[PDB]
């Protein structure tokens, strides 16, 4: 009746000859061996507790992972894994001397929004490295149940402990460093606890005494290390953001992404031929109609598909004709065929029609707007996004435009008496709606005057309806685009001054700026006379 | 090991290696009395049908494609002059255009007939789908699988019958959109 035990039993008793299993487990292991003796082999339960005591042995229960840092030496491996991200080297840095009079790990819990391609999970991978500290990462966009978090019921045969306690087992850990993809992608189901079951992740007071379903016990992981990544901040609930250390990253310059290419992504994608790093002919020229052809895209992610192609082609070429340095003439015969043509295909705008800037998910946009004439009464036809906010912002813009002719140009009366149709593309954000509220405007204005804009001018602001600019959001991305579309100057609200001088270098020079409080002042700057 | 026998014809992009191997994972972990476990099954099975990378063979000349044209169908000088423009293009690059190509005239002419014939021309898999008087964009991007008998893109469905990855389709009466 004990013969059963020599099989399995034996491997369990082994691998806790050094864990030090926590109180709750002192009595649950007693329980389970006691079992596992006397059960017979074809018990129901006998194969539950041979899985679930192959489990508990397996967790690293009381087995301490030597956290070791040093303020200076953690600083330098950032910078040798990964160009820009200044201020999140800061960030981290400071968390780094916190953790050293804590004289242990701190439980900070950071998330980085923002466009992709900017290598939100490759920071973690450096960061980790720099701490000597193990990493795993969740997938929270495919994230449904709380059963593949928290595990299914003991009770039930062929259950298995949730993600959580698979990465405990797996990675050896007592200190780890987790990773959570897309907080904002939150999945749906018949259990939507698990968007507020990342609530009780965020708490420290919560990870601790973190139930699990299949191993019968709370599991205590306190001050605990974990980094979150997302898109825009809307889209994450409001619960989690709200305690949440909400951190941005930035998008990439031209100049700033051909360095990026050069010294980090082109050695990783050389390891992919594994083919010799020196006399690499993959120069700058080269890189330069990739950034113009493929590189639309704020971040890295269709320069990385390119580049991680451009030498998988290499590989096969070892042993696939005489390659002869394979790797500007010839770019076209080695990736296949230009895509991209050039943004401002009418930069010879027609009156009535002016860009602006935008956000978007993927990054920051320019976006055109159209006025056009349908042709008492008088009316504005809106198409395009359909949302009422976009509606409303329109109608301001519609009024606030007719206030200003009838004082400039009392005399005209082309708005006051016409239908005009407007269309606006689809790629904004809700608060992105206010903000393209001053380029209506001008598009009225422009469309009423006759007159297209001086050349080459971008704008973004919404506007009052006596005419006062107010504040937008993203900043930040939306001047990438405009460096990126080659714009000549941009005028911002004077409440948004304190954004642009903060930003990175590159972008700065070679752009004329004017702050605005009111539109008479834009009205001057996009018409000379 | 049935989906593993169909991704070895139909292997999907780089990228849908973590997606596929996820979901039968999670398979194994979902009992098969599971109302999941179903519906897992069908999105497996519908991800594998569909010829990723896997496209039949095109075998064109455009002096063949006249004979074609002249043996389906009398007449339409203009018609097969305008076509065979088109063709002429596709081969110079032999690709598909950026730009698309639709036919307006009476109901009765034929206009679903070229399509059938350029096909036949071609030596190519038609597959048609009308858009004739819908209003629900759901109808072309389908339903998420928690909706009860869940159905997908009419796109994705006739990628998957026809069993390649450039398949000849029509989109009629665009027009009554
Ligand atoms: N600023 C950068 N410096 C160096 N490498 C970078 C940079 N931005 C992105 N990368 C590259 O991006 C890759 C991973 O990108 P990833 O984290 O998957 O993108 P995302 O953050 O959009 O998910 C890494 O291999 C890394 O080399
Ligand atoms: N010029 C033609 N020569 C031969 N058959 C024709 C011709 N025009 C139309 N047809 C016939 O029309 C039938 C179907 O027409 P169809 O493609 O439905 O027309 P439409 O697209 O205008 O509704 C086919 O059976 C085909 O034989």
């Amino acid at each position: 009746e004990k013969d059963d035990k020599d099989a399995i039993e034996e491997k369990f008793r082994e691998r806790l000859k050094e864990l030090v299993v926590p109180k709750h487990v002192m009595d649950v292991v007693d329980e389970e061996l006691s079992k596992l003796g006397l059960l017979d082999n074809h018990s129901s339960e006998f194969n539950v507790t041979r899985n679930y005591l192959d489990w508990l042995t397996s967790i690293p229960w009381g087995k301490y992972s030597n956290e070791n840092l040093d303020l200076a030496r953690a600083q330098a491996v950032l910078e040798e894994d990964h160009y820009g991200m200044e201020d999140v080297k800061k960030r981290i840095l400071e968390f780094i001397a916190v953790s050293q009079l804590r004289g242990s790990t701190q439980g900070k819990i950071l998330c980085f929004y923002g466009p992709p391609g900017v290598g939100k999970t490759s920071i973690a991978r450096s960061i980790a490295r720099a701490l000597n500290r193990e990493y795993f990462r969740f997938s929270v966009g495919g994230m449904t149940d709380v059963a593949e978090i928290k595990g299914h019921r003991w009770t039930y045969v062929g259950a298995m402990p949730g993600k959580i306690i698979q990465c405990l087992k797996k990675t050896k850990t007592e200190n780890p460093l987790i990773l959570i993809d897309e907080v904002d992608m939150i999945g749906r189901g018949y259990q939507g606890d698990p968007s507020s079951a990342l609530l009780e992740l965020l708490d420290p007071e919560q990870n601790a005494n973190f139930l699990d379903h299949y191993l019968d016990v709370p599991v205590d992981l306190s001050k605990v290390l974990f980094i979150c990544t997302a898109n825009v901040t809307d889209t994450i609930p409001e619960p989690l953001r709200d305690r949440m250390e909400m951190i941005n990253v930035s998008g990439y310059v031209a100049q700033e992404k051909l360095a990026i290419a050069e010294r980090y992504l082109v050695p990783q994608a050389r390891a992919l031929c594994g083919l010799d790093e020196s006399k690499a002919k993959l120069s700058s020229d080269v890189l330069t109609l990739l950034i113009k052809q493929y590189c639309r895209e704020s971040g890295v992610r269709n320069l990385q598909k390119q580049v991680e192609k451009v030498l998988r082609k290499s590989a096969y070429k070892i042993v696939s004709g005489e390659a002869e340095s394979v790797e500007p003439e010839n770019l076209q015969d080695f990736v296949g065929k230009p895509v991209f043509t050039v943004e401002r295909m009418y930069d010879v705008t027609p009156p009535g029609v002016v860009m602006g800037l935008a956000w978007t998910a993927m990054g920051g946009s320019t976006l055109f707007v159209e006025t056009s004439l349908r042709r008492k009464d008088g009316s504005l036809e809106v198409t395009g996004q359909l949302g009422e906010v976009m509606k409303e912002s329109a109608r301001i813009a519609y009024t606030f435009a007719r206030a200003f002719l009838m004082q400039h140009a009392p005399a005209n009366d082309y708005l006051v008496t016409s239908h005009i149709h407007l269309h606006v593309p689809e790629g904004a954000t809700p608060k992105d709606g206010p903000s393209a509220g001053c380029t209506i405007v001008t598009a009225l204005l422009s469309l009423a005057m006759g007159r297209p804009v001086r050349q080459n001018l971008a704008m973004t602001g919404e506007v009052s309806l006596t005419g006062k600019i107010l504040p937008v959001g993203g900043i930040k991305e939306k001047t990438i685009a405009a460096k990126r579309a080659g714009v000549t100057c941009i005028v911002l609200p004077a409440e948004n001054k304190k954004d642009f001088y903060d930003l990175a270098a590159f972008i700065t020079e070679g752009l004329e700026v004017h702050f605005v409080e009111h539109y008479r002042e834009i009205f001057d700057i996009a018409f000379p006379d």
